[PDB]
């Protein structure tokens, strides 16, 4: 812009003035949280308050959130070194590719995805809810790079991020999701999070649930677990935040985005069956996988308060992998 | 132009359904998801924690991840005593001190912290910038848990109520918050090390002095992990803003100083008329400013400047220095 480059942005607008008042409820209700300021200027800003909750949820998610922290550092992986050599080429070239498309996934969630539903949140402690989810979804991505950096050589390493930047699909996929996260519609931004959380990477998820229900790479199925019990939460509080921007919104917008909920699903959709079909179809559980991924998107249909979309017959998951998911 | 039902990536041409083992170029040409908004059409590129660009991300992301703290394993409760202890002054003094530095923290973490990650030199710093969002929500949470501990219903209320109705601390906030929107990434970065090196020290002044003369010892713990978060990370910002700065033609090098010394002045000078009105009943006032310049210097030196500030201007007490250990 023309603002002289030594000139501060705020000299722009209005400057407060020198008084010092108890804010009356008046004042305290036209404030607003620090992320709102971008398009309130001259609005008063309120610091965070835990002792002021407005939504009993709030509290619970961040406390069981905060709780559930962990490191990769903590799980053995090096112990799966045995396990991971007694798997085909095949199986090592498949998991490491699935699992940087998983850090593809989890990347862009902590880096934008999950961070621009701070601006619009409900609640300031939401806003604080999603620092943390953000900062574990780093985790989750840092932590397939601590598999790779236990099992796989550097050539390996190296080709699967080659394989990850060059997969058209892949990256129809990623920018699906981040095309939303640009949309004004901050309820736009909660479905696509939902979807992120509690269905594009089960697909992915699915391989080491093979693995341990077949009685291999058993630390690395722990890690997963981890990551599993965050996104089981990821996805819930998404899904319900957005009905309760949903329940303020007119009948016109509720059926827009119920509609838009449905497109994208269905887009998310064939775009894993193109991409995981794929990456599987060597695979004898290539089927399976797809039951699996249906029953994660009736989840995530069911986390943002719509009805399923497949049937019982569509989302039949093997016992052995749904043991394995605990 | 789009209907409210469609896809927002139905705009772009679409990728294809080709799988290939991307070259130097096309991996060269990818980016990291926050630059997707200004680049459609381009590659995205999960990061690479076994391709580290800067070492130093690296040693920051493993030093910050293992300082990890909560403040409820802080035994806050066993300050009551000490709290009321104190005058009403001192109580009153703390709630409104404290409620300020949650409005700080509070900024940055939810949009502060943020902001740099988009124009970020890594992505292994951008993934540092959620760690670091997220320990400022810490420490803005850790203010709440004293207040829990230790104050009424009706003092919360009042002290919520002050800042929000205090003209001069809407003044350093929002100050602070129009440079994040900046088109300039370093100017982002400038404010960012402000915060975390200069704009809460004239408030953690107050427990530091009460832990200097023996009082509120439990909180003072917990400020100071407060402050060895706060040190990396305005360290980390003005590390990245020097990398960022050798790439700049020499004017906008001269324009930077310029702008960081106007907003340092123009932040010091709210200082005053803050903390200057806030610890007027206090004697320590000239300590404070003593203390508010030499943390000063230690940002301006963070960012790569030279010291504003004299020896004689930055001479904090022996006993303040001491309760910092």
């Amino acid at each position: 812009t023309a603002l002289d480059p030594t000139e501060l942005r705020s000299s722009l607008d209005k400057p407060f003035g020198t008084n010092r008042v108890i804010a009356d409820d008046a004042m305290m209700a036209d404030s607003i949280t620090p992320a709102q300021y971008r398009y309130h200027h001259g609005s008063r800003v309120r610091p965070v308050n835990w002792n002021n909750i407005v939504d009993d949820k709030d509290l619970d998610v961040w406390n069981r959130l905060i709780a559930n922290f962990w490191l990769p550092e903590k799980v053995p992986l090096s112990n799966d070194i045995p396990s991971w050599r007694s798997l085909t080429d095949l199986e090592r070239k498949t998991t490491t590719r699935v699992f940087t498309g998983l850090t593809l996934l989890d990347t862009s969630q902590a880096t934008i995805g999950e961070l621009c539903q701070i601006e619009h949140a409900r609640t300031e402690h939401e806003q604080a809810i999603y620092t943390n989810i953000a900062f574990m979804q780093s985790i989750h991505a840092r932590s397939y790079s601590s598999i790779f950096s236990t099992l796989c050589s550097s050539e390996e390493i190296d080709e699967a991020y080659r394989w990850a930047v060059g997969n058209d699909v892949l990256q129809q996929r990623v920018t699906t999701v981040l095309c939303e996260y640009e949309s004004e519609d901050p309820l736009k931004r909660k479905i696509a999070a939902t979807m992120l959380s509690s269905l594009l990477l089960y697909a992915g998820f699915y391989l080491p649930l093979y693995f341990a229900s077949r009685g291999k790479m058993m630390n690395t199925a722990d890690m997963i677990r981890l990551i599993l019990r965050d996104k089981a939460i990821h996805g819930y509080y998404s899904g319900y935040k957005f009905q309760r921007g949903l329940e303020l919104r007119s009948e016109n917008d509720k059926k827009n985005l119920e509609k838009f909920t449905m497109n994208l699903l269905d887009t998310l959709y064939d775009l894993e069956v193109e991409y995981s079909g794929q990456i599987y179809e060597g695979f004898d559980f290539h089927d399976d996988v797809f039951d699996f991924v249906r029953y994660n998107a009736n989840k995530a249909l069911m986390n943002l308060g719509y009805p399923a979309k497949y049937s019982e017959e569509e989302t039949h998951v093997s016992p052995e992998i749904l043991a394995a998911l605990s």
